[PDB]
């Protein structure tokens, strides 16, 4: 709707403060500003913006914006040099996609270790110490650590500590072909997490609100969270510190660093109003103050403000953790990475898959966009799903699936491609066209399980071949 600004931002952010900024905007321009916090908005935005609908402005960490830009959902930003100089350059670099500025950077985000000083004056420096510490607190009616296990954002710092990575950065770009989900380091880290759960130091079902409640009411000595979380702790009775994440196998935990960013919907008729709102209301000492006061932003992108923020030790700790991590890629393939790791962590933590199997499925999903939906019952068939998210640059051109009975080609277009995979011995005769698992194979680790597998050959646009396999496991 023209003559009005609609803003979407995550419900864990400073939306009331931004609303107050919006009030400051309406009052001067007569233009009403409505701030909303849709659920799973990072998914809902590309859905509705694609229909020409949605907000004028969308706020999210920069990693999602490359996908948005590739789908044509974001207007190009062209700020003056003067405005550009007001913000730190690396924050601008975070919002650049295939050459163009696709958003306004706002603040730099990283997870930190947050601890209750009255329970735990000297918090552990290593993950390895948490079990012994938990045993001591449990006797006192408390627990050592609770944090959100449902979102891979929070568990990634540990998985990445021993060598896990999303995409390798080489020769001036992310190498979409070199995916780090499945390696020895990632396995060691996720195994440590799963072991914390097996040993009842953490609970697989723990989510954001459970961990927030447990920490802010004094039940658990530590939590892992970002700056947005500090204001609720300020309200609580907890005297807290914000410090460096614990090390794992002697290496720093490596949080993925986000830059909170504001994109303008390409379909918005209101773009000039959105630009002026963002530049002359939101990014100002006053506006950033308003939002930061409602819920802290971390290290803001605005130079004038940063100088006052660097004095807040919580922000300093934030930047200390950021320096030990890595800025998130913004490439479209990140959406497949995050989906794949979310599934792996949830499945490993619950005990539905082993760490090795979970990561192996995650690796293939993040790298090749292939998901295999297994059935516990052999008589019900598996489904292989191909769902490409990257349409530009180095991409898989050709895909061949190796099934027990031969090779079959599978195309990559924008859309979704699904085939059934049959377990062998299931059909009384050979079914024309059907892809059949190789197996059953033994699994040395677990004696009660049978493995089935198919293989895949990938031909990249540059001629590079690569190979994947996908497994399903079944109880005998
Ligand atoms: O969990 C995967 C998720 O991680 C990041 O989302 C963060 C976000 O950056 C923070 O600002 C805060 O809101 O917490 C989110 C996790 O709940 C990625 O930005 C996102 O794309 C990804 O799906």
């Amino acid at each position: 709707e023209e003559g009005k600004l609609v803003i979407w931002i995550n419900g864990d952010k400073g939306y009331n403060g931004l609303a107050e900024v919006g009030k400051k905007f309406e009052k001067d321009t007569g233009i009403k500003v409505t701030v909303e916090h849709p659920d799973k908005l990072e998914e809902k935005f590309p859905q509705v913006a694609a229909t020409g609908d949605g907000p004028d402005i969308i706020f999210w960490a920069h990693d999602r914006f490359g996908g948005y830009a590739q789908s044509g959902l974001l207007a190009e930003i062209t700020p003056a040099a003067a405005f550009q100089d007001k913000l730190y350059p690396f924050t601008w670099d975070a919002v650049r996609y295939n050459g163009k500025l696709i958003a306004y950077p706002i603040a730099v985000e990283a997870l930190s270790l947050i601890y209750n000083k009255d329970l735990l004056p000297n918090p552990p420096k290593t993950w390895e110490e948490i079990p012994a510490l938990d045993k001591e607190l449990k006797a006192k009616g408390k627990s050592a650590l609770m944090f959100n296990l449902q979102e891979p954002y929070f568990t990634w710092p540990l998985i990445a500590a021993d060598g896990g990575y999303a995409f390798k950065y080489a020769a001036g770009k992310y190498d979409i072909k070199d995916v780090g989900v499945d390696n020895a380091g990632a396995k060691a880290g996720l195994t440590f997490l799963v072991d914390l759960i097996k040993n009842k130091h953490m609970n697989a079902d723990t989510d954001y609100s459970i961990a927030e409640h447990a920490f802010n009411h004094g039940e658990t000595a530590m939590t892992i969270n970002g700056p947005w979380a500090w204001s609720n702790i300020d309200t609580s009775a907890v005297n807290y510190g914000v410090t460096v994440l614990p090390t794992f196998k002697g290496q720093p935990s490596k949080p993925f660093v986000g830059v909170l960013s504001a994109g303008i919907n390409a379909a918005s008729p209101n773009k000039e109003l959105a630009k002026e709102f963002l530049e002359n209301y939101l990014l100002t000492d006053e506006g950033l103050e308003a939002v930061n006061k409602d819920k802290p932003l971390g290290a803001v992108a605005l130079k004038s403000y940063e100088e006052e923020l660097v004095k807040d030790p919580r922000v300093a700790a934030t930047m200390e953790n950021a320096q030990k991590g890595e800025i998130m890629p913004n490439i479209p393939q990140m959406s497949a990475f995050w989906y794949a790791v979310r599934t792996a962590v949830i499945n490993a933590a619950s005990g539905r898959q082993t760490v090795d199997a979970a990561l192996a499925a995650a690796q293939t999903n993040a790298a090749a966009d292939l998901t295999l939906v297994c059935s516990d019952d052999k008589s019900k068939q598996a489904t292989l799903i191909s769902y490409p998210v990257t349409f530009k640059g180095h991409v898989i051109k050709d895909m061949q699936i190796f099934c027990k009975n031969g090779w079959m080609q599978m195309t990559r277009g924008r859309g979704i491609n699904m085939i059934r995979i049959h377990y062998p011995q299931t059909y009384t005769s050979v079914v024309p066209g059907a892809c059949v698992f190789r197996g059953p194979y033994s699994v040395p680790t677990q004696d009660s399980i049978e493995m089935y597998t198919v293989s895949v050959a990938l031909l990249w646009s540059d001629g590079t071949p690569t190979y994947e396999s996908l497994e399903c496991y079944v109880t005998k």
